[PDB]
């Protein structure tokens, strides 16, 4: 057979213990060991599953692969995906989403499906774009298959312009960046490179495409903030930080910055200063023998920031003390080495990005009291102002 | 009185189902400096039956300023700069203010205003929620 798909996953049930790793090997080859002989296979694998929980609160609460049996709840065989279709968002079944209009011929479908099978056009985005860094080299043989089958699909007569790459190469951006947050949840740290992106060949611009799915009610893990900033195209924009600290020597690695030159300066900077007043602010705690993993991610794709300097401050406290940072926690501003604070970028904008629903309590710098009459009245009385001097009063101010 | 007036027209607001006619408060104001009488009490009574009747805890080491109008509006402190020194001495974390007391924020001394979290509260009902945390 072509596709073999294995409805109602739930209930799949292997009598063989050895067989898991045999799919493992099978998706990851192509071909499969049994005995003493190696056999190849074209047959596809689709997995159906069906989902009894809404979308968020499966999202909130667990991966969105809960529906498969915990014997197939492994990191490397949900690697395997090569898309994942969020079957949510289509309607449910209609007459009115029955056509009654003319169609080819499913039989003849099935025909052209199958001799297209023996070409490939996953070469097409080689022309065009150049693949970002946050996707492993199983990321870039998921997109090329699948844009392959889209070109496959839409354009079997070989001629097509940029922008049908471009929707191709989108889509399955989208659907593996879906299966690689669902592994990231599954597996802790390591598939942290969610970040996907596509750089365009010509005008070096990388587009980052984010999936379809400020502060949750409640105290954060220590190690994680959020933080407001003028992005390079000026406009204000949130981001989250997401500090993993692990046993160490005082490394430090950085991720999801736009892989941006004035973010990891910016950090470096944070990092020396850290480690510089490491004794006063952690209280005897030791940053020498922990190593520490910081990364950004964008939820309003504003654009890169430069200034994040503090707020990786306040992460590292927060990571090596153990203890959570304030609920509904906004850090504003930056800082110099010397400890000097910089006074925030659009004080208004940077207010209003922090109204929206969720968030409460903003520490400010002392060199924004100047602003404050800039601030509308309504909009300063809804927010508790932890009104700093220094960054460690900062620090003090978002850990409470 | 007009505190316990304004609680009472404003129960639901504030407690979002705890009725005042069911039950009866009792107020009691100790004095811990020797300073004298004090006339200004409306908004921190309020704060105090809000409190009491819903059973939260105050947030701790906080002081609230300012006065209330039976309409529910809110007076400026007077000598807001004189109150944080006292506050300061005290030993207080927090401060409740209301807008009003913004436009003497310039004349506070920054390392003094530095030393509270304010939250910066604007009716009597959101007096309430800002204290009740």
């Amino acid at each position: 057979w072509d596709v073999v798909a294995f409805d109602e996953v739930a209930g799949i049930s292997f009598k063989d213990k050895d067989g898991v790793q045999i799919m493992k090997d099978y998706m990851a080859s192509g071909s499969f060991a049994r005995g003493r002989e190696q056999m190849e296979a074209s047959a596809s694998m689709v997995f159906v599953g069906n989902i009894n929980q809404s979308v968020e609160s499966l999202v909130k609460t667990s991966h969105l692969l809960a529906p498969f049996p915990e014997a197939m709840i492994d990191s490397a065989f949900f690697d395997r995906f090569h898309a994942y279709i969020p079957g949510w968002e289509i309607p449910k079944m209609r007459p009115e989403f029955f056509t009654n209009r003319y169609g080819l011929i499913v039989d003849y479908l099935a025909e052209f499906f199958r001799e297209m099978r023996k070409r490939s056009f996953a070469d097409s985005i080689e022309k065009y774009f150049k693949l970002g860094n946050n996707l492993n080299q199983r990321d870039v043989i998921a997109v090329r298959k699948t844009v392959s089958g889209l070109m496959k699909l839409l354009y079997p007569h070989g001629q097509f312009n940029k922008e049908d790459v471009r929707q191709c190469l989108e889509y399955a951006l989208q659907v593996r960046r879906r299966v690689k947050e669902q592994l990231k949840k599954i597996g802790g740290m390591e598939f942290y490179d969610v970040h996907f992106s596509y750089i365009d060949n010509d005008t070096l611009e990388e587009h980052f495409v984010s999936v379809k799915e400020l502060i949750p009610e409640g105290p954060a893990k220590p190690g994680f903030l959020y933080t407001i900033g003028l992005s390079n195209k000026g406009m204000p924009g949130l981001y989250r930080l997401e500090l993993q600290v692990t046993k160490g020597s005082g490394k430090l690695a950085t991720s999801g910055l736009w892989n941006s030159s004035s973010a990891k300066e910016q950090v470096k900077i944070a990092f020396d200063y850290f480690k510089a007043n490491a004794s006063r602010i952690s209280g005897g705690s030791k940053v020498m023998e922990h190593d520490f993993h910081l990364h950004v991610v964008e939820l309003q794709n504003t654009g890169p920031l430069s200034h994040l300097a503090l707020p990786s401050l306040v992460a590292f406290a927060s990571g090596l003390l153990g203890r959570s940072v304030q609920s509904q926690m906004v850090v504003l501003g930056d800082m110099s080495l010397g400890g000097s604070v910089t006074p925030v970028e659009s004080i208004a904008e940077c207010l209003q990005v922090a109204f929206d629903a969720g968030a409460k309590k903003v520490a400010l710098p002392m060199s924004s009291a100047a602003d404050i009459p800039t601030i509308p009245v309504e909009l300063f009385t809804k927010f508790q102002t932890s009104f700093y001097a220094d960054p460690v009063d900062a620090v003090f101010k978002g850990l409470g």
